[PDB]
């Protein structure tokens, strides 16, 4: 039960062939040039530095992947909001990744102020900030609470209601919508049904892969602890029963506008790319 | 299909079974804040200035009826912000008028600029533009999704892509939002951004919603209802399906219970108040 390793090779088949069927458009990956990995590298760096924590490149790099495979390229329009999810998915996945006795909020909230001023129009800086503050205070608040232990062992559908914010899918759609510039999307953004609707293609994801790490730190947020992982038949009715989750979500995806889907469907594959590479 | 147009035959049944559920897990009842006679003045006023650019003349009567959701449905207890009570009053009924307009009549740029004159007068400055943002989202998403395929699908496939699309919808989300600050307590403030309270209260609020509103709705053609979802006219399969629901409800209040007593008291008060105030 402490690891799915039997399962890797057979569920990440599975999952491809799923989206294979369903989805059939593959994630491309945004290339940046030279100068813009630096200037995102540059100010990942000075966004904790405050924390004083250090950050290799090459750790830059493996966080900010996500982004790049998991956007949609052929409907950007704004590279600068482009650089600032890059930048903000960075410098908050090193957040996510610390003790929280290192977690200094006014030290860290001006810095996630000042990428927002930066790249963003002033309405777009203030809902990718905010968004921003909800997922790093989350974070911090259900630390050992027992909000997060009800949510993540009663059901499915409350461990999936918890994550929309938790997983930063609903942070995700904020400070994204202004790469696309499109007038449904952003709507979907602003009331966080673009996240309700990806949550659980993202988080079956990056549950089935990250569960051998998260149960070996003693860490609960996964749905995978909802089973029984070393009986198989329990097991594989699970998996199954995610599959369709994601499935009937991806099938109502498609029924957005094409721009939209296109973008959903990206993020949920693109992220499941980028997972297994 | 005239059986399945009706849900009369179960209506004192199931008011029988909500209250009874509501006793074992509830427990505590609603109470109704009175506003004086010179605050309801005061909401109708800002109601009927509100809508007047619309050409909407609303009674009174008519108002206070929209206004008896927030009066039965906030936690009295916990109220520390009468002037953001009061907004979430005057919100609350001319975006039910909004809701209830001929979508021709829908003139955005003569609402939402009385919205934004509502919260600035009501609410703090950052208060004040939460609550703003929150009523531009749910009116634009009522006007986006009349006629739209995302609606039919969302409606028509499983109870949880329909729970998913009324967290929006029933305006709940926006409920929360505007709500916050009439407590001034720091953990119901964060669930409310994060949308966590709005999530946790979407079942209970649609379920009975859904209930009480189904005769009208389906006699308008009107499809965003879950007991749409079952056949209505077999009895069999109703009482299943309400069940279900009725589960959903109970596993939402049992979860609720986990979370720190002000907020768990204003989030049953929100789902019981708004059963007491429906069926009244
Ligand atoms: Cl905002
Ligand atoms: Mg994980
Ligand atoms: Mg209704």
């Amino acid at each position: 039960r402490s690891s799915v390793r039997p399962y890797l090779e057979e569920c990440t088949r599975r999952f491809q062939e799923m989206f294979d069927r369903h989805v059939v458009t593959r994630p491309t990956k945004v290339e940046l040039t030279d100068a813009e990995l630096r200037e995102v590298i540059d100010d990942c760096n000075a966004a904790v530095a405050p924390l004083g924590k250090t950050v290799s490149d090459e750790r830059w790099i493996s966080y900010v992947g996500v982004v790049l495979w998991s956007q949609s390229p052929r409907h950007i329009k704004d590279m600068e909001a482009f650089k600032a999810v890059c930048v903000l998915n960075c410098v908050t996945a090193v957040w996510d990744d610390m003790d929280p006795a290192l977690h200094d909020f006014g030290l860290f909230l001006p810095q996630l102020r000042k990428i927002c001023e930066k790249y963003y129009g002033p309405e777009d800086a203030e809902v990718a900030y905010e968004a921003a503050r909800a997922f790093v205070t989350s974070d911090h608040m259900f630390r050992d609470s027992p909000i997060k232990a009800a949510l993540c062992t009663t059901s499915p559908e409350q461990y999936f209601r918890f994550r929309v914010t938790d997983i930063g899918v609903d942070f995700w759609m904020k400070m994204s919508y202004p790469i696309y510039r499109h007038p449904e999307f952003t709507e979907h953004a602003k009331t966080s049904l673009a996240a309700r609707m990806t949550t659980r293609g993202l988080t079956i994801v990056n549950d089935f892969y990250s569960y051998d790490r998260e149960v070996s730190l003693g860490q609960i947020t996964n749905c995978f602890r909802l089973c029984d992982v070393s009986d198989e038949t329990a097991f594989k009715e699970f998996f199954q029963a995610r599959l369709d989750d994601m499935i009937e979500d991806i099938e109502c995806i498609k029924a957005f506008d094409q721009l939209t889907q296109d973008v959903f469907l990206d993020l949920i594959y693109g992220n499941f790319v980028w997972t297994t590479s």
